[PDB]
């Protein structure tokens, strides 16, 4: 019922479990958000995504602003009605994908100019245009527009990028607030930057806290630094953010990354891996990933995972999925993606339960032992 309310139900070390209540639904944390790139979670109907246990999905603003266009989606009734997902949706700012998939990017204090990677170039993206687009889509959780720092980054480089991001954070907050309908029904998350330098991370955290956000994302990670570095940065960075607000780690999704991140105080995750790997033939299991294409699964009657309770593993065998994937059949992608998303959701549930029972430490230890 409320616009945004985060409650921590239980804690264990830095890990915590709770719920985020929003107008469109409740989100159980730690949460994993499946990625909906072009207004669709790859090969899955919304009902199937919900069936796996997902409380919220992420919408890629970059893709949507190009096709079919934020203005058109708004005219059509908003992203929710368009794609058939009635629960909360978090949309990114679009900046990350602009710097990664756009042609001839142009950085400036006002924003970034670019060429669409498919057909001419729907072209200007600033803090306020980003917020406007997210409003047009009608997302529930809006991300502030920032400048991600590449890895590696020199201190001065990371500093200047972080400083710009904080100026943009303020501009994102102001833009969000001017739009009453948006400020009253949506939530705004700020993004901490600063690369791997704790002094920069600290400055970022403070600036962010001074502005004030509904949630805080730890940006600049999973960009080539490796798990060890990521974890080291999380160790000192997360404690810098407000404890009573959700902590969101953007673009982090390997099962072990998630477990280690939750141990360090992260509440939300998102990543394309489950859907992506599904199409590639990689299935996640409690005993590690397996590539279903390999010949040893040709006559394996066991389900993808014998402890998974998803619909796929309750009805089909590895042999069948192996056949579908090697035949390049669409159902192969459908089945693999459903199981993968379900596996992630089950992992999150086990994490939430273990924290609530004060045995998350043992769970993480046992998980790693079996998974590897
Ligand atoms: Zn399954």
């Amino acid at each position: 019922r409320p616009r945004f309310s985060f409650s921590i139900a239980a804690r264990e070390g830095k890990a915590r479990t709770g719920t985020i209540e929003m107008k469109r639904g409740v989100i159980r944390t730690p949460a994993f958000m499946p990625v909906g790139t072009a207004a669709t979670v790859k090969a899955l109907k919304p009902e199937t995504v919900r069936a796996t246990g997902a409380d919220i999905i992420l919408g890629n603003t970059y893709h949507l602003m190009l096709r079919p266009g934020a203005e058109r989606i708004a005219k059509l009734g908003g992203l929710h009605s368009f794609m058939g997902w009635d629960r909360p949706i978090l949309t990114d700012s679009g900046g990350y994908q602009v710097m990664s998939l756009s042609s001839l990017t142009k950085q400036s204090e006002e924003g970034v100019t670019f060429k669409s990677h498919l057909d001419g170039s729907r072209h200007m993206l600033s803090p306020e245009r980003s917020i406007e687009i997210q409003h047009l889509l009608g997302s529930d959780i809006v991300m502030a527009f920032d400048e991600c720092t590449p890895y590696p980054a020199t201190p001065s480089r990371a500093a200047s990028s972080m400083e710009r991001s904080m100026r943009w954070a303020k501009r994102s907050r102001d833009a969000f607030d001017s739009r009453k309908e948006q400020a009253e029904n949506a939530a705004l998350f700020g993004i901490q930057q600063g690369s791997v330098f704790e002094n920069l991370r600290q400055q970022s955290a403070d600036a962010l806290a001074e502005i004030g956000f509904d949630g805080y994302a730890v940006g600049g990670l999973a960009v080539g630094e490796g798990q060890d570095e990521m974890f080291r940065v999380l160790d000192f960075s997360v404690p810098m953010l407000p404890d009573d607000k959700p902590h969101y780690l953007m673009g982090v999704g390997k099962p072990d990354d998630i477990v280690g991140a939750v141990e360090r105080g992260i509440d939300m995750f998102d990543c394309v891996l489950p859907t992506r790997s599904g199409r590639n033939g990689q299935a996640f299991t409690w005993d590690g990933p397996i590539n279903i294409r390999n010949a040893r699964f040709s006559e394996d009657l066991k389900p993808l995972d014998s402890e998974c309770h998803c619909a796929v593993c309750q009805k089909w065998s590895r042999a069948y999925i192996h056949h579908l994937i090697r035949a390049g059949e669409i159902l192969g992608a459908m089945l693999m993606t459903e199981h993968n998303i379900a596996f992630y959701q089950q992992l999150m549930q086990k994490i939430r339960d273990s924290i609530s029972e004060g045995r998350f430490s043992q769970f993480a230890q046992d998980f790693r032992a079996r998974y590897f």
